[PDB]
């Protein structure tokens, strides 16, 4: 905490991937909340380049990117439960996975509610469904009857998607469809139980409704 | 090369930073071609996901995203030079900007190729002339006198950089700006020519004027 201090925002689902590895980990750490419409100068000098949170200021060192955090922290607090797998194919389907979530998966999930003024233009509907099917599939091979996308315990693909769930949440509630269940993906749903019941989770996965209250007081 | 083969194409810069890892860990591999305009079934097979190059098959499984790709290759090959700095936070930094040359730097590096039909447009320009002095700072910190970016001998940062020198000298030609030269980038000037004369280098970095003729080539 002294050493350790996250920049960030209570309802980013990247800030969390922090959150959750800094727990696993048992790392204490300060949080500081940016307040959403405008950016602190703390973010400005700690991540001049992209300007975006999360940014994980450890000794003094900002590091930027919650999937580059993800792995620092893994390094670093090397004697803690470790958040990539030990073997190398596995850690670079790890890597690509979590890399898809973020280049097409989640810009996706944000394409269910934007648009432009026409009829059904969201096969952004269709396309959310058939990357869950490629993730439930993905999950019944990498975890392999084991419990998370990493055995027993949480690890780096569990993280990466698993702190898209409230805000995956949001977006069935809001567009109707429950993309994540035990018809579509049944795999995934007795995963997802776990995951946000978690230790390392639990307390840092907001609240469902109170997310949705951010998205439409979002502007 | 039974083991190893490599899908990709000759003037792409992130198939070529596979190529180059794989020199310096003498590790042999079959090249398999792209013939842009179109995409092998073997390319389906392989990156269904994105369909993009390169992808690394090692021993009948594919490894996606060039930066996965070289991560992973240093993963495995252990005993080889390494690719990744030791330190977790030297580590952290080398994919930082690593992640910012594809993300900001190569498109914006497009950018001034790619407008509408004003005049002047190009901030794109400027861009990249500041992108640039944000890495020669980059490089004198990372370096340390010493004369990579991973000291010694090339590493993560200097094969994720270096491997767009060739379509850089492209875009020089052509807007006829030097962006990287002894004036404006002292230290990335003498680092650069050092790096195109590495061994693992020198023969998969395309011809200047070759790239460019592919480029008017391409539609
Ligand atoms: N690639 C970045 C994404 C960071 C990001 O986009 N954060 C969002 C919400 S989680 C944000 O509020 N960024 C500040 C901004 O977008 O301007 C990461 O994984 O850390
Ligand atoms: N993020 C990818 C980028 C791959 C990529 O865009 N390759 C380009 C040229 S280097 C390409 O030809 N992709 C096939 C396509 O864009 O459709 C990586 O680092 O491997």
């Amino acid at each position: 905490k002294s050493d350790v201090k996250l920049l960030g925002a209570w309802p980013s689902p990247y800030v969390m991937r922090a959150r959750i590895t800094l727990n696993v980990k048992s790392v204490d750490y300060e949080l500081l909340e940016e307040t959403l419409g405008s950016k602190s100068d703390l973010l400005l000098k700690s991540n001049p380049v992209h300007k975006k949170i999360p940014v994980l200021i450890h000794n003094d060192k900002p590091i930027c990117e919650s999937l580059i955090i993800v792995h620092y922290i893994d390094e670093f607090w090397s004697s803690g439960p470790s958040i990539l797998p030990s073997d190398p194919y596995d850690r670079a389907i790890a890597r690509f996975w979590a890399a898809y979530l973020d280049e097409k998966w989640y810009p996706s999930l944000k394409g269910i509610a934007s648009a432009q003024g026409e009829e059904a233009k969201k096969a952004a509907v269709d396309q959310v469904g058939e990357s869950l099917a490629l993730i439930e599939d993905t999950y019944v091979k990498l975890s392999k009857g084991k419990p998370f996308f990493g055995g027993e315990k949480i690890g780096y693909l569990d993280i990466a998607f698993g702190c898209f769930l409230g805000w995956l949440r949001v977006t069935e509630k809001t567009s109707g469809v429950k993309f994540l269940n035990e018809a579509k993906t049944p795999h995934l749903a007795k995963w997802a139980v776990r995951f946000c019941a978690d230790p390392a989770v639990k307390d840092v996965m907001p609240e469902t409704e109170k997310l949705a209250e951010f998205a439409k007081l979002l502007a």
